[PDB]
């Protein structure tokens, strides 16, 4: 009976992924450790590299971008926005807050402006950028929207970076996966990607980087990913990472009509009622994520209301302030973010929920 | 293929397996507010629990926090990072994971140890009453992890009181192999990790006193309530949970069990003439046998085991800073037990070792 329509928060194991962790669990995993066991553990992650690498439309060999495993995408955010604290550092207004609350912390950090569909100024951009006087710059721009799933021109945006000499990061964690990236073709140095979101489990995330760059470990001690990121590997949740990567990307079409079908399904059934914004409905978004405003509604508790219909979705917010949203309207949010394996039987549940939730 | 490097790492207990089975359809972040979101909460918690049972306090005096880290590592940095801007002091026999903020630390202080591996306390005392700042960390491993040997923490813990330092452990070799009550022992921090102790990888805790507040290297989302942020690794959470409660509930079975492997195994090795136990003569683990055997080469050696199809480890700035020679430093063998491990296991190791060192008992 429950309905899961929450895939932006996180997302089930593939079954695929859980078979083949399940094979590897009587295993001794230490990928440092000289022996068999170890050179075994070393080999299982070696693979995964590569299969990151070939998912993002890059090569290993040619040594031209490293991959760096961290825990968690949040943790590869604050890898590379540390790195930068010495430099001059800009963002969208509508980073996860593992960017974002990097306001708090860095020396010299700048918020590039978004419009009311939530796209990146990109004057405002370059009037940041030539206003800067370190050669050491970050710029930093989600690819895809958590909250609103809406998308930025990252090629276009590259231009700029590249025009001004300034290093180019973009968090792509709700990108991987369900639209297509050549990361290379993109113009990025830097990039973040994390494997729960895409069915690969918990605990397997990466950090992408540009081999002319040194990126300076934030955890130290044994020496792992070449002394920048310390601590025995996560050998499952990367091998995990790494098959859900190869079978997203090798599924992407198919999984990518799939979900745009129920979303479009979803979007006209909401818009039968009065009152629903569809938030980012005029420009591109990913094909998954739905993110409603109800004027005059509280978000808080017609979520209790869809959780006692046995339905999973959630809120946001300063993504929707920043895109001048009043407050009100802004805690009356809802977000509907779909996988592959929803279908059309969980589009209307939410539908049915829906009437009765705000009595329409 | 005979595992004998369970310091290293081990292997998934079945049980533990088992449960994280159980739960690898679900969705779970603890973060959302829905029916999935708050059973996942809920493992989380009850894993704090079992943590708190386990290092024998209970969590409703609210004397300590634990803080989820993705690994020991992690915590190590965590609580090292959070005195940087004082002054810290460290055995010279730490895991790398605190031995190398050497390099990083404004002002950090190296205290000895003898050769036996034991912390100098009067050394100890020397570098406490020189320091001038205030805020001052002893960071002491209770159980090390080449060669098993304790420290005398409660001891420690005076000491570190008598000058107002606060005092952290890495129990990581220590936890769910002898019993251990933080509070007891004195100590403000501690760290821990799950699949030292058949957890899984992707689980470990920093405990620290509620009455100190750790500053997050990790920012975000807010998880662990703004100290450590990211998405929880709740299934790793739940097996370390587990285990810890599982290794705390048998902790005397799987005492005595592994005892008797290593009494078996060095009585055996003491056969050999120029086989060296490292800190022999002073209180160890149950589990860790240490060796050197002067005028060979560990590297070379270990090649052997692996084509006898044996894991075991090499060691060495312990065992330098124990003052042993850098040739017979280059020499050490570390075999490590768990309470899976069998006669036959130690049988086997020592008939490959003797093909591979040229000896038969005398
Ligand atoms: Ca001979």
């Amino acid at each position: 009976h429950m309905i899961y329509l929450d895939h932006n928060a996180t997302t089930f194991i593939d079954p695929r992924v859980k078979e083949f962790i399940i094979s590897l669990m009587d295993k001794e995993l230490n990928p440092s450790s000289a022996h068999s066991s170890g050179r075994f553990a070393k080999n299982l992650i070696e693979t995964v590299r590569a299969q990151i690498a070939t998912a993002l439309g890059i090569t290993l060999s040619s040594r031209e971008y490293d991959i760096t495993f961290t825990s968690s995408g949040t943790e590869g955010n604050n890898l590379i926005m540390k790195n930068f604290y010495d430099g001059d550092i800009f963002i969208s207004a509508i980073e996860h807050l593992s960017i974002y609350n990097h306001i708090n912390y860095a020396p010299n950090i700048k918020v590039i402006s978004v419009n009311t569909q939530g796209l990146v100024d990109l004057e405002h951009l370059e009037e940041l950028l030539a206003q800067s006087n370190t050669s050491k710059k970050l710029v930093s721009i989600i690819m895809a929207n958590n909250e609103s799933g809406v998308l930025q021109d990252i090629a276009e945006i590259g231009k700029i970076t590249k025009k001004y000499e300034a290093k180019f990061h973009s968090d792509l964690v709700q990108g991987f996966g369900r639209i297509p990236i050549n990361i290379k073709a993109l113009g990025l140095d830097f990039a973040t990607i994390s494997g729960h979101k895409i069915g690969g489990g918990q605990g397997g995330a990466a950090l992408i980087s540009s081999s002319n760059f040194q990126i300076t470990p934030m955890i130290i001690g044994g020496g792992q990913e070449k002394s920048v990121r310390s601590g025995t590997e996560n050998v499952l949740a990367i091998a995990g990472f790494g098959l859900a990567s190869a079978l997203r990307t090798d599924n992407i079409s198919e999984n990518y009509i799939k979900i745009k079908k129920l979303q479009e399904n979803l979007e006209k059934k909401l818009k039968k009622y009065p009152n629903v914004n569809i938030v980012s409905n005029n420009v591109a978004r990913l094909p998954n994520t739905t993110l409603i405003t109800i004027p005059n509604t509280d978000a808080q508790a017609k979520l209790i209301g869809f959780d006692l219909h046995n339905i999973c979705v959630s809120s946001g917010s300063h993504v929707l302030t920043n895109m001048g949203v009043g407050e009100e309207e802004a805690k009356s949010s809802i977000r509907i973010s779909l996988s592959h394996t929803n279908t059309v039987r969980d589009i209307e549940a939410f539908i049915e929920a829906f009437e009765e939730i705000y009595d329409v």
